[PDB]
């Protein structure tokens, strides 16, 4: 969890292609920002090139120590410079003979520096991270020198750098093109992407270059980026002009004068020639990230005015517990806190945002162009007698798995909440089909949650949240049973009207068991006509992470298939990995006739919902009049964005390439929360119960304790929101176990203050 | 109509002269001069835009090097190339002028190469420079109307359509060529870099493409000797082939023929992918309608009533356009404006979609959803601001999100009633509303619409019907003449226009409307929901202004909260921001969706004022509105909407925008629609904004539609309703060209 500075600027510095003039840019925005007329002490220019190849006889950083160190001169404005070189491979360091010693991973820690101090001057300080031989791919060189740097010890080499240092501005070159792959093969956009810097884009001033330069500029924006800034050698194209107008004059587009082409030349008098650009860009970037600042401080303020947010009660929520979200990357929220030292920091996204949540970095941003395409391709195309692929594949792929031997019709709807009053309008019709039929009521288990449309709630018990100050309507319209639970506690699983592990609470046979006769008689009984049963399948959600017990589920769908009522599957929580199954359908070893899909059906990204039902259910609507039909439509119904990001989801999630966490039969996750620490946790003394399953964790405590964990929590990066006295951890379908190991030790420290 | 029978494909490159002509040479070798006959085997070589002509010419060099492939593999063709236009400058060194000149070798029975240059400037550089500096202009339309016609004039066949320079690269007119044939979306594939910087330049190049919503058959590039192709290969996940061809020949001297031998491997590789993924094209798009009837349940749709025949295959939208697949023509796409606006969502142009798709892209990738409730995040703040600052501007202070209209109408309920019951300390709470208004289909917003058999026990079985239900007065245009028609419970303007002037609440209407109203407004009413100006799913109906207003000040007189629906009516569907420009009264709560998004998701937002807001202010959280959907304020809408808000607003990026800023420009053909509307069929016309809607007479609806259809128009019966909905950017001349149609067809 990073813990970046924005007190002080920092850009990456991107270009179009290699060999644009990344370099001749950073050395022109250091020098103005460096040798400017009043010359302060504290004026600090932080330079990084974090890779390097075709060194020690290409050394970009050599080239803006040395440049500034004869623009000074030439300026007669005094500055202290150095140059160093932090790691390199066997191969380059022997170009500087330096017989160094390696590291597992076949880099080498050089003693390399140049100095050149002037105490009281404002400073240059240029350091190269990683340097191989090779002038080559970064990755290409990785392989042929034997040295290697993973991606994130790049980010921490960085992250100590910026720290290190933190009046100051700091600029970190990258190499070659926005999309070239660093030394792990990692395209470089993809690579920084944890920090999403601000930065500038050189871009091609050549004939070609137009293209050049908007692709560079495309493919940074797709990865979440902010430009401040373009800048490009005139070629004497008037290439700007296109540029400008694409970017809308939204971006300032800047024109170097034409670079010398003979070698010899100092570039020194070209330097003097562009100050007035690099002047420009500095500003430029000085600026924009002030602005940034300056917004970042007010939108906690501004929220708390201006915003009314769901289940909040506003009087309760002051601008201190407001958080201020930048951005995100997989599971994490980049979070901005100013009473730090004005910083982003990353947070786990603990809660799932309401158990929407799903994508790792790499599959966030695959969903990313999935979704610019469909945009690109579709917009919104109308749904109603139309056929489109994303629909379309959507379809096919929820039949194909989540709906297999037993669902045969798709039904789109917006949300969770449309999806069920939607499947509400099935059951009721299939059920009077049957019955030639009136009161209709449902038939529920108390502490199910299903949305909170006026339908969906006639569906909940009625509780203080949900009634009459909630909803004028809601008339309590169904039988409501109490359903056993099951827990775990002490080290052992329990059921509250033991379990040898939790598996065999799942075995189908427990049908033959005692409770499977006390269920059926229980039921048999109580079951104004009943006609439909919803249920939550293994997790009540919203009712404070309960586990029902599967056994009790089965036979209640059981009797009242028996009773040709309808049955509904309320998976808008269970479906798609949340719980460790595509479908629970796999859990409770039963097919419901209609089924609600949601959440993590889009992988998190977007609202979309479904609604699959028999080919049965599907008939009682088969008519010969429009007024059989079933008349529920939302204007965006199988929206294409949604629909497409879906498909990709759907397949994502469950392939064991994409999903490291696919079994070996790749119908189930492997299990993501260490055995250890879920023990001992289930046995501390705060706790009353747990509850884990699949890509859940929750915890009740024994209120008091809840506000003080949630906070210390916080403080140790993870982001979650209290359910009563229950506390969770929600991960996504991919994240890997060692995440989830990591997360479940901060909370077992935490409660340790309960003792 | 572009035809599919035979492959099309666009040649895309990472930048100037990495290869696309020998790419093309090549693919066109593989393909004519294969051993087995056909005097049918044909393939059309086109380029559309050549500059550095005459001395640079891509077409004589695919016609040249054929001929020298040709004998080298002792099999004949026939040859031509051809340069149809170019700019008076380029004419004279063999404005933009028609050129005579053609080269032919023909030879008897034998396979086909069609060379064509359709337009060529002499300076080498980008199009649209050596236009301004030749004075040698082509407008966008007028290439891609020659490209159509080079097409359907030849139409086994396949045909290559060779772009100039980047991805990206401006065309004559300036339009990026990724953008200029967007219109087209044809297939294509895209010629790489393999030097040092290629594997950036590629997949950039690769991605601004698949931004623009085009697919890619294939990648190829020249071997350097960097291994480029892993990296392509490991980020396309190995789903798109990446083709290397051997190193190019160093010497200039060099021929290249004994290369192109030495590339026939890849070449041929190349157009078999071409060829397959055409085909496996065409065979789902055979399928899809079949398909979509045994595995879609459609909103809104008596299946049993539809057919095969009548579901139509979209496969894009280009602007207000679909992109139509019919089997039944030619298995081709055609053209079809979007009538019906996707169920009164859209909006954007092409231009617009554009913008929208890669504002869409990076909130996706900077954002996926977060976590509302407590937190804030820019595109939901900046969409909030934006809200307030326009159509909840001089009223509105809170912004409540949700995911659509009738959860937007299911929550400004909860407000309403909070609202009420706190100002009259409470009971049995209804609603009053006008018969014919439509406010969403779940259970509560079912529970503010009228009883009608559109809505009863067979729809939902909780459905009681929970409002007093008024009969409004409606307006309608009639042989000329705008008019009023009273209900039969009560009891001719100058111009539409007399109809929503202020200087009616001294009238006499609006006396006998205070008082129809007051009687009934004396089980307790806690608030009035109303659609403004328009009914729309009640058959696009224009209910009298006056009447609404007096309804809304009667209300507000009883401390009765009102509510605005403005689901359909916000965001510039009748010509207005927010239609209480129009009811010239402000509301307490009211709702957006459909264009709020401009077309491009879903996303709702009900607005409150801050004495609604304050109405949940409490100690307990019980107090508080615990309404929620998961997804609430997800940035992706958000985004999209704060883009929207501002675009469709703004006079420089819709040209639409009145002088004033508070309006758009008539749309509709004045004296148009008078025809229309005094034809003998129309029983009435309801016209404003983006709107034209007719009510047939009391059949032949089903006949209107069909021929509306055959011509390009797409539109959605309602009853004997037709109706006709732009976006708030389409240009006054479509919109000409539409009612132009439909009143040809009324002539029937
Ligand atoms: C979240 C949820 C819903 C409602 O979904 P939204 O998309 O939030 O409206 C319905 N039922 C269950 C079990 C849920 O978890
Ligand atoms: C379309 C519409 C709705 C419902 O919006 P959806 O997003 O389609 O659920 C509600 N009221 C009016 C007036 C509408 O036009
Ligand atoms: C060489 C290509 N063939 C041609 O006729 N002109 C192209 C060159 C123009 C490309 C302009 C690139 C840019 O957009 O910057
Ligand atoms: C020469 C540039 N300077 C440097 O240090 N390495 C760059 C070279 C690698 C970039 C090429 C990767 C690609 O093909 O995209």
């Amino acid at each position: 969890p990073f813990h970046l500075p924005l007190n002080h600027p920092t850009y990456l510095i991107w270009s179009a292609n290699t060999s644009l003039g990344k370099t001749l840019v950073s050395t022109g925005i250091a020098a103005s920002f460096l040798l400017q007329q009043p010359s302060s002490s504290a004026t600090k220019l932080l330079y990084l090139k974090p890779i390097q190849t075709g060194f020690p006889s290409d050394s970009d950083s050599r080239f803006v120590f040395s440049k500034l160190d004869s623009l000074s001169l030439r300026r007669q404005i005094p500055i202290s410079i150095s140059n160093s070189v932090l790691h390199s491979s066997l191969p380059a360091a022997k170009s500087l003979g330096l017989n160094v010693e390696v590291s597992e991973s076949g880099m080498c820690s050089l003693n390399f520096r140049d100095e050149k101090t002037v105490t009281g001057a404002p400073e240059l300080l240029c350091k190269t991270l990683y340097a191989w031989e090779a002038a080559i791919s970064p990755h290409l060189a990785a392989e042929r020198e034997n040295a290697t740097v993973e991606d994130s010890v790049v980010l921490q080499m960085i992250e100590k750098c910026l720290k290190e240092e933190m009046d100051l501005l700091c600029l970190v070159e990258t190499a070659g093109g926005v999309a070239s792959p660093g030394p792990s093969g990692t395209l470089q956009c993809d690579l920084y992407r944890p920090f999403r810097l601000p930065g500038i884009l050189v871009g091609d001033g050549r004939l070609g270059g137009i293209s050049g330069t908007i692709a560079a500029y495309e493919s940074l924006k797709l990865r979440g980026y902010d430009i401040a800034a373009v800048v490009f050698e005139d070629h004497g194209l008037v290439n700007e002009v296109p540029l400008t107008s694409y970017l809308r004059n939204k971006v300032p587009v800047l024109v170097l004068p034409p670079v010398p082409k003979d070698p010899s030349d100092d570039l020194i008098e070209w330097f003097v020639e562009s100050d007035g650009v690099f002047k420009a860009l500095k500003e430029t970037m000085v600026l924009a990230n002030l602005e940034r600042l300056e917004r970042l401080n007010g939108m906690a303020k501004l929220a708390g005015e201006v915003f009314w947010w769901p289940f909040t009660q506003h009087k309760l929520v002051h601008q201190e517990t407001v958080t201020v979200i930048d951005s995100r990357c997989g599971e994490n929220f980049s979070i901005y806190k100013a009473s730090d030292n004005s910083s982003l920091s990353q947070q786990f996204d603990a809660c799932a945002s309401w158990w929407t949540q799903g994508p790792d970095p790499t599959f966030q941003a695959e969903l990313a162009r999935e979704m610019g395409y469909t945009a690109a391709r579709f917009g919104h195309v109308m749904f109603p007698e139309n056929v489109y692929e994303p629909a379309l594949k959507c379809a096919e792929l929820l039949l194909d798995g989540v709906g297999k031997g037993w669902a045969s019709r798709v039904y789109f709807s917006d949300n969770g909440s449309t999806a069920i009053e939607i499947a509400l309008k099935m059951a009721f019709r299939k059920f009077c089909v049957d019955h030639n039929f009136i009161v209709v009521k449902v038939i529920a288990l108390r502490g199910s949650y299903h949305g909170d449309t006026l339908g969906a709630m006639e569906a909940q018990a009625p509780s203080p949240y949900t009634g009459f100050l909630q909803q004028p309507w809601y008339t309590g319209r169904g039988l409501f049973l109490d359903p056993p639970t099951v827990f775990l506690s002490n080290g052992s699983w329990n059921i509250s009207l033991t379990f040898t592990s939790r598996d065999e609470i799942f075995d189908k046979s427990r049908d033959a068991s005692t409770l499977a006769r006390i269920y059926s008689a229980y039921l048999s009984k109580h079951l104004a006509h009943v006609g439909a049963l919803i249920i939550e399948p293994v997790i009540h959600g919203a009712g404070g992470m309960h586990m029902v017990d599967p056994l009790f589920q089965r036979v209640l769908v059981n009797e009242c298939r028996n009773r040709k009522i309808p049955v509904i599957f309320d998976e808008v929580f269970t479906g798609f990995w949340r719980l460790g199954v595509e479908t629970t359908t796999e859990l409770l070893g039963c097919k419901p006739d209609i089924a609600c899909f949601a959440k993590l059906l889009t992988g998190g990204m977007v609202p979309l919902a479904v609604t699959l039902a028999t080919d049965a259910v599907f008939d009682s609507f088969s008519g010969d009049s429009k007024l059989k039909a079933l008349l529920h439509g939302h204007s965006y119904s199988a929206h294409a964005m949604g629909c497409a990001t879906a498909a990709k989801a759907i397949q994502w999630f469950k392939d064991p390439e994409t999903n490291h966490n696919i079994t070996s039969q790749g119908k189930t996750l492997r299990e993501l929360w260490d055995e250890e620490l879920v023990q001992q946790i289930s046995s501390h003394s705060a706790v009353q119960r747990v509850v884990v399953i699949g890509t859940l964790f929750a915890l009740e405590l024994k209120s008091l304790y809840a506000k003080s964990l949630l906070i210390m929590l916080r403080e140790d990066g993870i982001f979650t929101r209290p359910l009563g006295n229950v506390i969770y951890l929600m991960c996504g379908p991919c994240t890997s176990p060692e995440i989830c190991r990591r997360l479940l030790t901060k909370l077992y420290k935490r409660l340790g203050e309960f003792n």
